[PDB]
């Protein structure tokens, strides 16, 4: 429950660059189609904020921050299924506490 973007592309780019505000436990979600094989990378502007990665294949999440150990070393996630994936944006669990809103940008590359 809350925002929900579908992921459009245009032209002949393979990534969309998105903002939005926070606030607390709320979160913001991205969906977006994707074959098998596919390679996803997100980026956020705000190290307050998670990027988590829900979806066929993925049996709870993947986490697609920086630093995540589920990443390869060029900073992307292969998609294990081909279907509708979703992007969720929220704080985390030490910022969510304060009841504050946030900005963040995040860009969604799916190559
Ligand atoms: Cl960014």
């Amino acid at each position: 429950t809350g925002k929900n973007v579908n992921v459009e592309f245009d032209k002949g780019q393979n990534s969309a660059r998105y903002s939005g505000v926070i606030k607390g436990y709320d979160y913001d979600t991205y969906n977006f189609q994707a074959r098998k094989g596919q390679k996803v990378h997100v980026s956020i502007s705000n190290e307050g904020a998670d990027t988590y990665l829900f979806g066929p294949g993925i049996s709870d999440s993947v986490d697609l921050s920086r630093y995540s150990s589920e990443l390869d070393g060029n900073g992307q996630y292969t998609l294990p299924a081909s279907g509708k994936y979703e992007l969720k944006v929220l704080q985390t669990r030490n910022e969510a506490r304060k009841n504050k809103a946030k900005k963040y940008s995040v860009n969604i590359q799916i190559k």
